[PDB]
């Protein structure tokens, strides 16, 4: 279909639920969603739920809850403790299952609790207790960002976040110590410049994953990178041949 | 002229047309015309036009009838046989020219079997001599700066290309396997990060033009490149030292050397 | 208090004003505020006025021209002389206040011409500025830089001047006398960088030196260009042509 | 060198314990020149711990210099101290590797053992690299080893146990690496992960290599190939 | 098998001899037999040859020629025109044998009328033109020459052996006498901006430049310079192989 | 003619002279006439000095008078105070006469002593230039210095650190110090071929420019590094070390002109 029958159905399926939460990231999806919900049924009955965790940096977090105020939504923060799951916290290969559920939990008894039909998240095409719009009308990356510049939707958070679990093998037990210590490394590298970065924690080695296209840029910063990551506490500082992923 | 004096005149033109076929590539200009077509003499007044051929990929065309579908129009596929024409196929200096003609014609075909008026195109101030094309925008004096005034009043925002022809020199013959090996690695550049890309073809040898500024990015992918430009069928896999349009980032003294060589 | 009474109190200012000049920049702020008067009086009472001056590029002139005239409105360009006052020229640290009375100075006269009833800017939540009886009406209404973003969104906006280009005179040391030479010198330096692909660039100079500042995530992008770049800027006029290995400030 | 020729007349029949190095070289021919080549014999070890490159230009090379040459093979893993490196297994190692020397100085009636070191009569006559030099020259002397080794147990953390494979593996992918035009290199061994060391000047040569380098050494056996930002030392 | 008795092989050889010829590129094994000629024979039975052609550079000649004044031999240079005979010229897979063909028969002119017994080059372990291999028929590998050499103090020879400048020419495309011109001065450039191994492959308007991959990055700096220098050369077109040297 | 032919030449304006005193530099030149002269008068007859200066690092000072000892050569040392001349110590353009006449007064000088007849350097193609008469080029030195077993020269040619600044300034004792504390820093990194210009709070970095990408890695220690040393802005010269000679042929002569203008 065209993109006004697929923004077409959004605003029935919106119409239809009256009062939603939503589940918001700050990334285009959610944002998109976020403002066709305020632009379909008004703020008061739009709630914008942001969680806070672990897992996600606290500039992700800071960034998304100012994002729903300028978006005008009322807009909640919510804190979740993934580290009390044991299989999240010991980092068995199906933690996503068990953070996905601690997470969409949450999300039902806040619109449970004020009334809301549905929890709306950002899924898009190509979770049973939430309700994807944006896949029920055959959206894609194309026609979100589409639909998006349509309705001046200008600031939401260009590049994608992760849970800092992948940083970790399976079977490494998370701690506050370790995850802060990936959290400041990783912080460090997007202040020098590169948004897209990961570093893998590997005990007394840190093995950092690039965009290959940014390798050749990165060579002036060995020796800071070096000695901040070192500052850390990790033995060895490395850059993975392999690029990013 | 005011931009309120150039819109009059273009729906004046418009309206007395009563029926018209576009030329749709989607681009902002064949995108303005196409809205305000459609917004004067209404959906089942305009036939709007877009070409498949081999000189082209398969996904500007995808991407351009999407376009004017989400205009509202109805959109009609042509596909083209550039290559039966031996002025194209042998790639002589003027193909641009037999290229067009062989696209006006297919287009003045179909504006003649659905009773269109004209047929429209989107060129702006600053082919048609046989065919009757009118670019109306040209006409009423519109500037880029007054398509764009013109777009953002009118609420569009959602717009999109040069032909295979220039990866050639001329003489080389186009061929259905040399247009797709061409093809697939301007493609495979372009999906390690290099959207601004040339390969141009001398037979056994494939030289890339890039822009100078992205070489040194470049560097950790030239195994591979190398690699799969071979598998692609070219011999030599090679870098122009010279970089993607060569001159323009020059001092005034070589390039006024680097043109005196061409 | 909400945006939508603040977006109210800007249009109330706006209506009991009728005829506006506007100081436009090509930044979000400039662009909400020229926004707001089109849509709230019409293009016929709103003049945008956009300065030119040899302390910065005729790039961001032409684009600050072409905003104004792509967002819809009637758009004017002055021309000011900002070396005749000996407080520029002289390149202290009260330049910009001489060269910002400059500014308020012209545009008021041009709002005189056109039966404007005040002269608006950008400037949100100085002294110049105020002397001129110019207007920040943004700022009135208690806007901040999150209420501009969330009102630009909310009309559509999405094209302004991201950059904050700055004026040559920085790449001057506090005390050296500018003259018409050595900012074309400097001017040209720069815009044959910008031309190759570097953006973000500062030609500082120090006489006969030419020390260029480079984001340093750029610096290894820089070196196919070092011989072209060394002989363009000695062509014009540099001896030494070096780049600062501490990178961009 | 009137120091030199005077403590090797002395020592009548000597056996030279051979590296292939500049100055290891200097010691046999010097030596074959005094006192003949009946009464000195060349021995190069053959051992786990070292290229089998190094091993093969340095006996040829005794042949080329014009000696009887004998090739010792030393079974460093042997020892415990050296199989599970140890902070000190230097002395174990040096140990094993003197005293066979000194079983076939003792077996065909050499009377002393000398290396090349700057007994070391080198370093008894005082030279210094440039001394060495110009004097190899002098006898006509073009081919030694230019690259000098060091033991293949610097790669590995203390405590990790020295197997056949994983010395192996990194000799493997030091040598890849070398081929590559880079012949300072060091690849540390970290289980799965691969530290790759390179002096810090070369790191941007480097760069059009890292994809081949990944693929290659993850096929000697490492599931993580690195390089270390730090650098060589 | 000793070197001793090798070395005795090749003295007696020569001793049979007692007039030669040697052809002389500079190399070790050229520089053994011509230093053995010399000590055997003496100065007056030993003539050096030196090759002078299009296909190879003029400094690479003058570095034989001067090479061979300093071993103390009565040296001649000698000038062949390669590209008279089609099979050069045309650039076939066997144009390095009517090359080296025409080489040896005018080493036989010269030692016809000179009157040498044979003509020596330096074959280590031609048939057709009677050219002896001294080296070859002593047994001589690799080790042995340098190891004689060394017994003879012999430390100065030609370390990189040069190759003929027909391998930057694809099979069929004909040689001239500017295309060779065109691809040794672009060649030269590149030497003298620090690139020592380094060949210019002509494919007529492209220039397909093969580097050592990790000079690639030191390369850069270069571009544009090398670009405008070989287009002033005769080039339209300036490459780099991405496969690089030997790709 | 051969290098025979010009060794004799040389052997015979040797053995004129009977006794001789060498400026040793220690570079290829004055240790082929220093390795010469021994071979034809012996060590009791070649009188070698080794200047030392505030103008040169005590590096090149060792290094010399250390291969002199291993040419058997009887070798002395002499210090000059260049800074005593007010030509010198002021940097005016012809400081570099000044100081060379300085130098030969201090080796004529010891002529006498010795008891020499001329005085030997290594100029090649009353001081007296015996490769220069000799006909000796750049390639005759060096295959001479090969065919006698000479292999320790200093390769990285050494001069004097009044070129480090403009003419003009006043060489003090704290700048020169500057400057070589800087250049031997850099020389540590990897790169022995380096200049450190001193344009006061500006250091101008010149580099081969076939080493300047092997340098970025070390941008932000040189930066800070040379900060310490008394610098405000550390900067990389884009023309490099020797600029225009690597040139191709027209840009070579636009740096020549533009050299010249100054
Ligand atoms: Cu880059
Ligand atoms: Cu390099």
């Amino acid at each position: 279909a065209t993109l006004a029958t697929k923004k077409a159905t959004l605003v029935a399926a919106l119409k239809d639920l009256q009062r939603v939460t939503v589940a918001f990231s700050g990334g285009i999806d959610s944002t998109l969603v976020l403002k066709m919900a305020l632009d379909v049924l008004g703020r008061d009955n739009v709630t914008a739920v942001v969680a806070n965790s672990e897992l996600f940096t606290d500039e992700e977090f800071d960034k998304a809850m100012s994002l729903a105020e300028e978006l005008g939504a009322n807009v909640q923060g919510t804190t979740l403790d993934y580290l009390s799951d044991d299989h999240i916290k010991n980092n068995t290969p199906d933690s996503w299952y068990y953070a996905k559920k601690m997470f969409y939990s949450r999300l039902n008894d806040i619109a449970a609790n004020n009334g809301s039909a549905a929890v709306l998240d950002g899924m898009i095409k190509n979770e049973a207790g939430a309700r994807s719009l944006l896949q029920e009308a055959d959206f894609f990356k194309t026609d979100v960002r589409a639909l998006a510049q349509e309705l001046g939707l200008t600031n939401w958070n260009k590049v994608a976040s992760c849970s800092v679990s992948s940083r970790f093998p399976y079977g490494t037990t998370l701690t506050h110590d370790n995850i802060a210590q990936v959290m400041a490394a990783e912080k460090y590298l997007r202040s020098l410049g590169f948004p897209t970065v990961r570093v893998r924690f590997h005990n007394d080695i840190a093995r950092i994953e690039l965009p290959e296209a940014r390798i050749g840029d990165f060579l002036v910063f060995n020796d800071r990178v070096n000695r901040q990551l070192q500052s850390l506490g990790f033995r060895y500082v490395t850059l993975d041949l392999g690029g990013f992923r």
